[PDB]
């Protein structure tokens, strides 16, 4: 059943401390086995306790806090706080706390009038121990003017769900996920926050972020990644819909991250390039609207790039790793790099720089003067089975625009595919054009490319770059 706050003595005026008196509505609610805490329209001041691990207000299992709507209910940090405070809403440290939540209300920091970190909504169980708060649910919030962290959901949390909330004008992140297990941000906004729109971090797992909008934030608008700390990487994050856009940061980052997909995305306006891709092992970045982006400086609207942690807390480099990029609209450069494994990298309207790495891998240019990159004799070749697997192919190389880069391979020219010279051949059925190198390295290799087409008469010696200084001359982008 109910219990209003203002049946416990809570005001509400904007002037008393209400704390004790909206505290005491949870622990009735909590004691009955659960129920709904709600609160009619007004601002609700409101005061932290001895340490910060107090937070202000405890929620508790089963307790579930309505208001009025966002601006309607708001609880509000007393003016002249002077401590900090984790969690203006927030359930005990040590204490699995499960099937609570928050909804239509408003939490505001105050941090015009206040000194000290103060973070709006914290869960969690225990930093670096097993056991989890769980069932956490935030519908309609918004949360705003705390001096650090707006939704801060904390280690370890699993199934939170936070759907259609609003953080904004917060000191540091709208939202962090920090150890957040099997949980869902959907249709929410986070805007002209201090660093970051959302960060999901801290060995975070299977989580969707479906239709969620960023922007203004001094940082990246989406930020997914490790953390500081030599820990089990965040995995299984599925970024559906939403926009990133006008942030003072790339407007999605990640990095050190396994299994991550972006899709569907509107991402423009941000200063630094719209995707960053740092070091990920598994990254599919599908049918997204890309451009106006590097408004800062830069010269690529998407960048995949490893992360060398070697000096670093865990002294290992991450590849990026496992890379699908197909269907992008990208007004701009793409710099799509990966290694070991299967590839597929499609590049856009842009002049983009294209190089799979080892393994097989199928490249596409798009729109534009593109450049292929085959860096090692290893990344494309034939084995001495005549093994036609391993050897990469490009699917619409364009002669006359396009750019094949052999620059660091040491081979001459063309020419009949000895002597440092690689032969063009065409295969049987017509249908894919061969750059081959005849002789066998001292493992049976051959270095080989298969391009899609029949271009044996089409493709000239302009279009590969067999040195530096061909490099330098027919490079079709500055990426390199
Ligand atoms: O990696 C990056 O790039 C970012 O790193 C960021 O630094 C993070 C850290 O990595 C952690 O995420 C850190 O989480 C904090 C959290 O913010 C709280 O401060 C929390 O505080 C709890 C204490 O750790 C402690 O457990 C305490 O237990 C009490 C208990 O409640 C009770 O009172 C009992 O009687 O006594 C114990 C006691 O030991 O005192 O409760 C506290 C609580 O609030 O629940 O601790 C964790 C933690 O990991 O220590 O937050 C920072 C951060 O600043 O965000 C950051 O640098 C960012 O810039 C980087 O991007
Ligand atoms: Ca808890
Ligand atoms: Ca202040
Ligand atoms: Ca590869
Ligand atoms: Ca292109
Ligand atoms: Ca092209
Ligand atoms: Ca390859």
């Amino acid at each position: 059943m109910d219990f209003d706050v203002k049946d416990f003595g809570a005001k509400g005026d904007g002037k008393s401390d209400d704390t004790e008196a909206i505290q005491a509505a949870i622990d009735a609610a909590y004691e009955a086995g659960g129920g709904t805490v709600r609160l009619s329209a007004g601002e609700y001041r409101v005061s932290g306790g001895d340490e910060a691990s107090d937070g202000a207000l405890m929620i508790k299992s089963n307790v579930y806090m309505d208001g009025a709507g966002m601006g309607e209910t708001v609880i509000k940090l007393v003016d002249g706080w002077d401590q900090k405070l984790t969690g203006i809403i927030r359930s005990k440290n040590g204490e699995k706390t499960h099937d609570y939540g928050i909804r239509d209300l408003t939490l505001d920091g105050n941090q015009d009038n206040t000194e000290g970190e103060v973070d709006g909504f914290y869960t969690g169980y225990i930093p670096r121990e097993d056991g989890a708060d769980y069932n956490v649910t935030a519908e309609r919030v918004e949360i705003r003017e705390v001096s650090r962290y707006g939704f801060d959901p904390h280690e370890q949390t699993i199934n939170l769900t936070i759907r259609d909330s609003v953080a904004h004008n917060n000191g540091k992140d709208g939202f962090v996920g920090d150890f957040q297990i099997d949980s869902t941000f959907e249709n929410n906004v986070s805007h002209d926050n201090g660093r970051h729109g959302f960060n999901i971090v801290t060995s975070s797992h299977d989580i969707l972020l479906r239709d969620n909008v960023a922007y203004g934030n001094g940082a990246n608008g989406l930020v997914v990644q490790r953390g500081s700390e030599d820990i089990a990487h965040p995995y299984n994050i599925q970024i559906e819909g939403g926009a990133y856009h006008d942030n003072g940061a790339e407007g999605v980052l990640i990095k050190m991250t396994s299994n991550a997909s972006l899709q569907g995305a509107e991402i423009y306006g941000n200063d630094a390039a719209g995707v960053r891709v740092r070091g990920v092992d598994g990254m599919q970045l599908l049918d997204n609207d890309i451009h106006d982006n590097a408004q800062g400086g830069g010269k690529a609207e998407i960048v995949l790039e490893d992360y060398d942690d070697r000096d670093g807390v865990s002294g290992n480099y991450y590849e990026t790793l496992n890379a699908t990029v197909q269907g992008n609209r990208v007004a701009g450069a793409a710099q799509l790099l990966s290694s070991e494994g299967r590839d597929l990298l499609d590049g856009a309207a842009g002049n983009d720089l294209l190089d799979g790495g080892a393994g097989r891998d199928t490249l596409s240019g798009g729109g534009g003067a593109d450049t292929f990159r085959f860096a090692d004799r290893q990344d494309s070749f034939r084995n001495y089975e005549g093994d036609t697997s391993r050897v990469d192919d490009i699917v619409d190389f364009t002669p006359g625009a396009d750019l094949i880069d052999l620059s660091g391979l040491g081979y001459s020219g063309l020419g009949d595919g000895y002597n440092g010279t690689l032969a063009l051949l065409l295969n049987e059925d017509g249908t894919k054009t061969y750059l081959k190198d005849r002789q066998a390295d001292a493992q049976g290799n051959h270095f080989e490319i298969a391009l899609d087409g029949n271009l044996v008469d089409s493709l000239s010696a302009t279009d590969i770059a067999f040195d530096a200084t061909q490099l330098e001359l027919l490079g079709t982008t500055d990426l390199q």
